[PDB]
């Protein structure tokens, strides 16, 4: 076996391939997807070629997938032409495919063996791709607000119906390609007016193309219009039905005036028509379908039940557009609708489908000069004389009734990018490699050894694990190597002291309950310079016992560190089976810096290398011995208990009628190969002393001189009488009446020393004559 530098792999695939999009130079290609994915965002307007190079977004040597390469993409330009590598790949006999939007991935990684995802792309158009040249081109442009997802909202560009139709009969590219001379210009200017000052826009398509006339029958729909030829001319026009009339300057209709009957007397009781209209429409931004209620509440609150209609006006882009539309539909077809078919002697003769006029037969009919829209008309022959009017009640323009945006949730929360989180990191110790390590290999790790671990906190649900970037001593860059699963973290808050046992905190984290009774955690405090080292920064391993909700009960001192005191707001870090390196035999003294970057599904990795760092000091490996325990001391006559954070005095006489105090202190043998994966808590007994191990004594003075040093002591306590400390922690000497000695402690075994030490202080006091 072998690390993952050489190992089987996820397969990469290695071939490319070419997508043909669709017809006609485009203005602008913006955004490429991948699965239901935004993979890569950038206006693409000519022949060019990019990139796509964030992998990330799938996976990559922790995950499946993950989209990179190059990507060529031709517009069809008129006279394009494509590199040949496109032809080679392709192969032989090969065109330039000019007038047709083809994209070129030639990166490798077209997917993951897995098999390859479906891809999606966006673009709009105005004036590219226009047989024989653009038309009226200064209105094609309707932009407007239609977002999907609240805070993610953008407006989109629209384009002007009115040139959607002009294209449709001034293209020979598809249909009838109708030439412009035959086309009423000025009728399609008079689309625009309106089609652009209401900001009317459409965004439809044509796949598995069918009829034009059907295709024009639903342009027609959406905008509200008719087509038609111009009586004089005979070029083909467009007309928009709209509020275009004065109500004064209509001509009025009766009997005395061109009328010659109403073809149509009855009422049909058209009292129960349509009250309720459901538009149903596509936000491209969404790129799928959207609906509208439209409720015409005085029908509803008279008539009863319900008259609905569920009309289609898919390609309509936004809400306000599609309440335009629904407010039309249902005002035109739901208020008062009349037909009326009308003879007409030669008073009309001019009058043309669409056009407007009032018809007054008060009476005989008893209508009230009412305004009227035609529509059908059938012009007569030289015989006969009459034109028979087809004819519909007032229709409508667009205006604002309702408030129908829904506004959506911006995609609920759908973030999962990654972010800097809290991490620890210190030197691996024996536990850690007895827990981790097999034992096939756990011998033969000779002293020189060291390994490197760590723990974080996890910032985002989205996040998975993390990635440890390590640049030790001669390498260039933090280099990726091993990978940590995110521990459970605990936030002290009660400043618990050196013996303290029931332990308060608080930032329960979701896997902080994850731990068995009697499992191993590793206090620590803010690191920086200074703070760096862990001889004097309290790192404790502390064995938890047993939960008590916010609170858990757990020991002090177990493993690798004599127990220490706290303040709140500190970290606590739970390291059982949990932790993250390299594996790699870091000599002594070799430091290295250290990043840990955190890593999401389709995020991928945090920031290449803008993550934080922390230097970490090989000055300590795993093969020290362990330090005593239930270090005690006490003097003559308070010989009974005396912790080294509780000073004993040594004054010149220990009692009346008795000699100079002696400052006793005692420890306990612990073996640290004997002791395994179990953590005998500071508190507890001797286990043991390893094989040959020794301890170890320093005595610093009030002026923190080093004064003596002591060494090769295999016993569990030492002695320090009055008169023996005087010789170097001298009364005559200091000034001051009570000399306050530092005394501190450890234990060695083949020549180096424990990792920490105990400190403990005594006082000696001089006397008079």
């Amino acid at each position: 076996g072998s690390k993952s530098k050489k190992v089987t792999v996820g397969y990469k695939y290695y071939m490319g391939l070419f997508m043909g999009l669709f017809r006609g130079p485009v203005n602008e290609i913006t955004e490429i997807r991948v699965g239901d994915r935004t993979a890569w965002t950038g206006s693409i307007t000519g022949n060019t070629t990019i990139q796509i190079n964030k992998e990330s977004l799938f996976g990559g040597t922790k995950a499946e997938g993950g989209i990179d390469g190059p990507l060529e993409v031709y517009m069809g330009a008129p006279t394009q032409t494509v590199s040949q590598k496109l032809k080679n790949m392709l192969g032989g006999r090969q065109p330039e495919f000019r007038g047709v939007v083809t994209a070129y991935f030639d990166g490798l990684i077209c997917a993951m063996n897995p098999y390859p995802k479906q891809w999606k792309f966006k673009a709009r158009r105005s004036t590219a791709g226009w047989t024989g040249g653009v038309w009226y081109p200064e209105k094609c442009l309707v932009k407007m607000q239609g977002y999907d997802g609240q805070g993610n909202q953008h407006e989109i560009h629209a384009m002007n119906p009115a040139h959607i139709l002009y294209e449709c009969q001034s293209n020979y590219e598809w249909g009838r390609g109708l030439s412009r001379t035959l086309i009423d210009d000025t009728t399609f200017r008079l689309a625009a007016d309106t089609l652009f000052n209401e900001n009317f826009g459409l965004c439809i398509r044509w796949n598995r193309q069918d009829t034009l006339e059907s295709f024009m029958q639903l342009i027609l729909d959406h905008i509200g219009g008719a087509m038609y030829v111009s009586k004089v001319t005979g070029k083909l026009s467009l007309r928009l039905i709209r509020k275009d009339y004065d109500f004064d300057t209509l001509p009025i209709f009766d009997t005395d005036s061109g009328l010659l009957s109403i073809q149509e007397a009855t009422n049909a009781s058209p009292a129960n028509l349509v009250n309720e209209v459901v538009v149903t429409y596509h936000n491209p931004v969404m790129d799928e379908d959207q609906q509208v209620r439209s409720h015409n509440l005085a029908q509803i609150q008279n008539q009863g039940c319900l008259n609905s209609n569920t009309i289609e006006y898919l390609g309509i882009p936004t809400g306000k557009l599609a309440m335009q539309v629904a407010q039309r539909d249902l005002r035109a077809a739901s208020t008062n609708v009349r037909r009326f078919t009308v003879i007409c002697d030669r008073r009309a003769w001019n009058v043309q489908p669409g056009d407007v006029l009032k018809v007054r037969d008060p009476k005989q009919r008893g209508l009230t000069e009412v305004v009227i829209r035609v529509g059908t008309v059938e012009d007569g022959t030289l015989p006969d004389g009459k034109i028979k009017v087809v004819a519909l009640q007032d229709q409508f323009a667009f205006q604002l009734n309702t408030f129908n945006q829904v506004e959506p949730p911006a995609g609920y929360e759908p973030n999962l990018t990654p972010a800097i989180a809290r991490r620890i990191v210190y030197e691996m110790p024996y536990v850690d490699l007895v827990q981790q390590l097999p034992d096939g290999e756990l011998n033969a790790v000779g002293p020189n050894d060291a390994f490197i671990n760590s723990q974080a906190e996890k910032p985002t649900d989205m996040s998975a694990a993390y990635d440890m970037g390590i640049m030790a001593e001669g390498e260039s860059g933090f280099d990726v190597r091993g990978n940590g699963d995110f521990g459970a973290f605990g936030s002290l808050a009660s400043d618990i002291d050196y013996l303290s046992t029931q332990i308060v905190l608080s930032e329960m984290t979701d896997m902080w309950d994850d731990v068995q009774p009697g499992f191993v955690a590793r206090i620590a405090k803010p690191v920086l310079d200074g703070q760096r080292t862990q001889m004097e920064i309290a790192e404790e391993f502390v064995r938890i016992d047993a939960i008590n909700g916010n609170v858990i009960t757990v020991a002090r001192g177990v493993l690798d560190t004599i127990p220490f005191r706290h303040q709140k707001s500190e970290m606590l870090w739970v390291t059982t089976y949990d932790g993250g390196t390299d594996w790699q035999k870091y000599a002594g003294n070799e430091s290295i810096d250290i990043k840990i970057l955190p890593w999401t599904l389709g995020g991928g990795r945090f920031p290449i290398e803008d993550a934080p760092i922390d230097h970490l000091d090989m000055d300590f490996r795993q093969i020290r011995p362990y330090p005593p325990g239930n270090v005690q001391h006490y003097l003559a006559s308070t010989s009974t208990l005396q912790r080294w954070y509780v000073p004993s005095a040594l004054t010149y006489t220990a009692n009346a009628g008795e000699t100079p105090d002696t400052y006793t202190l005692t420890w306990a043998h612990r073996d640290r190969v004997l002791q395994g994966d179990k953590p005998v808590p500071h508190i507890d007994g001797d286990i043991g002393p390893e094989p040959g191990t020794s301890y170890t004594i320093r005595v610093y003075n009030q002026e923190g001189t080093l004064v003596r040093t002591e060494s090769g002591i295999n016993g569990t306590t030492w002695n320090w009488p009055y008169a023996t400390a005087a010789a170097d922690m001298n009364v005559e000497a200091s000034l001051f009446d009570p000399v306050l000695a530092t005394l501190r402690l450890t234990s060695a075994r083949n020549g180096r020393e424990s990792w920490e030490y105990y400190e403990m202080k005594v006082s000696v006091y001089k006397k008079p004559p």
